């Protein structure tokens, strides 16, 4: 069945054998990078190989990532807690090949493991490949000898990967394990690893010229795939984030499997608690800006479904502990960052509790008031006042409101906004006019 820790294991060691250095996941803080806030993938760290830039002295590398999906244009955030394959924090595996082998090894590599490594059987397995990828397709159905009924030719926009607009791009490969009769769509087709194949280089006018020496990039989600072997049919159901599931239980009182809006805060509870963790390990502290606005963000994000559990207190800082034990494993280096992170999330609940209350009790509030008088939307004034007198995300105002149907209407805080960049100009982070909407959701209002 093999377990979190057994998988990741086996993983690494595996690649090692197939002449692939294990490296050390990278903090989720870039080094040289301040676009990035968060690191995203395994081959984020490498992104400077795969052009040219960097010659590491091995040819072949495989590595588990520490993931944080919760900025940019990969942001997960929102549907945190809300399904069951949705993290700010998770685990990519990962193979990565510069400019060594390509196809013919990268899936061969690929599918010993998930069979011959993982007692996947190959009569419930299925694979996808970029339509106009003869190359792959070949190699699957025929080399491996898989059955083409079995084997899923989609466009671009399920298999050519890229790395952004301009750069080393090109067809991508997904295996799928089927999940049986019970299940529908993705879920029981679960995407369990992704192939990326870097084959193209994409100029500045969009077209497609080939690289002298390809690379690979695979990433296969920890918690994703663990899911499957331990049977489990939620990412939160794993070994090592079900304790933290039962911590938000019993720290509230609750159970699992009773209403909707409760699985939900208890999965947020779990997932941010990892986020928070790990992320005040990598050097983050809770701030009004950036990457330190987004712990921040988690962090008063789990606060506030806390809240609508009952739990009246800090109680995250309890769960820092919980975590560095299911984790100290793989990463040690928790442990000594334990009672420091423990200080941090403890820091900044007793400095939040009392206004995040005051807040929900402001803002809901308004929110029968609204409805009442026929608004469909929170007026400008309404949630600003939750974004200032209350410091609260601008985005949590919404998915607070969000519950009753109601909107915020987004020109209101925008005109909002400019009254009093105007005002406070009149009677760190910089905005344009116009743009303080497009920045006021990722800056607090002290720091915008
Ligand atoms: N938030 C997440 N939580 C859990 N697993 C994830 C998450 N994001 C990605 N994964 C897993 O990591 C694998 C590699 O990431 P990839 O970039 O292919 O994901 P994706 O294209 O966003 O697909 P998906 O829609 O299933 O998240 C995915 O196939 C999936 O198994
Ligand atoms: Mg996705
Ligand atoms: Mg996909
Ligand atoms: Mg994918």
């Amino acid at each position: 069945s093999l377990s979190a820790h057994e998988i990741r294991e086996l993983f690494l060691s595996f690649f090692e054998k197939k002449g692939h250095t294990r490296v050390k996941s990278a903090p989720l803080v870039p080094e040289n990078d301040p676009t990035l806030l968060f690191v995203n993938a395994g081959m984020v760290p490498f992104k400077n190989v795969f052009l040219g830039l960097e010659k590491r002295p091995y040819k072949r590398a495989t590595s588990c990532q520490k993931c944080l999906r919760v900025s940019g244009k990969h942001n997960d955030l929102e549907q945190v807690g809300y399904t069951s394959r949705h993290h700010t924090f998770f685990e990519m595996l990962g193979n990565f090949s510069f400019g060594d082998y390509f196809k013919k090894e990268a899936i061969e590599y690929a599918w010993e493991f998930v069979t011959e490594v993982l007692k996947l059987p190959k009569e419930k397995l299925y694979v996808s490949v970029y339509k106009d990828d003869e190359e792959a397709y070949r190699i699957w159905n025929e080399h491996i000898g898989i059955p083409s009924e079995r084997i899923w030719r989609l466009g671009e926009e399920d298999n050519f990967w890229q790395m952004g607009d301009v750069g080393p791009c090109g067809p991508s490969s997904e295996i799928y394990v089927d999940r049986g009769e019970e299940y529908e769509g993705d879920e029981r087709y679960l995407e369990i690893w992704n192939l990326v194949f870097m084959q193209y280089n994409r100029d500045e006018n969009g077209v497609l010229t080939p690289l002298p020496h390809p690379n690979i990039d695979t990433g296969m989600g920890l918690e994703r795939i663990a899911s499957v072997l331990q049977g489990k049919n939620s990412n939160f159901e794993i070994d090592i984030i079900f304790p933290l599931i039962q911590f938000g239980e019993e720290v509230s009182g609750k159970k699992y499997g009773e209403k909707f809006e409760t699985d939900v805060a208890l999965r947020v509870i779990a997932d941010h608690l990892r986020a928070i963790t790990f992320a005040i390990s990598d050097g983050v502290i809770p701030s009004n800006e950036g990457r330190g606005y987004v712990i921040r963000r988690i962090l008063r994000r789990a606060m506030r479904f806390g809240y609508k559990l009952g739990i009246e207190n800090p109680f995250l800082y309890k769960g820092v502990d919980l975590v560095v034990d299911i984790m100290k494993e793989p990463y040690p280096e928790l442990e000594l960052s334990r009672e420091f992170v423990k200080g941090i999330v403890k820091g900044e609940e007793k400095r939040f509790i009392k206004t995040l209350k005051a807040g929900m009790e402001y803002i809901q509030e308004v929110i029968q008031k609204a409805l009442e008088e026929g608004r469909k939307t929170l007026s400008g004034k309404e949630v600003f006042t939750a974004y200032d007198t209350y410091g609260f995300p601008v985005d949590l105002i919404d998915e607070i409101a969000r519950e009753k149907g109601l909107g915020i209407d987004l020109e209101g805080f925008q005109c909002e906004l400019e009254e009093q960049r105007e005002r406070a100009r009149k009677h760190p982070v910089y905005s344009h006019l116009k743009e303080l909407g497009k920045t006021s959701a990722f800056v607090g209002a002290a720091a915008l």
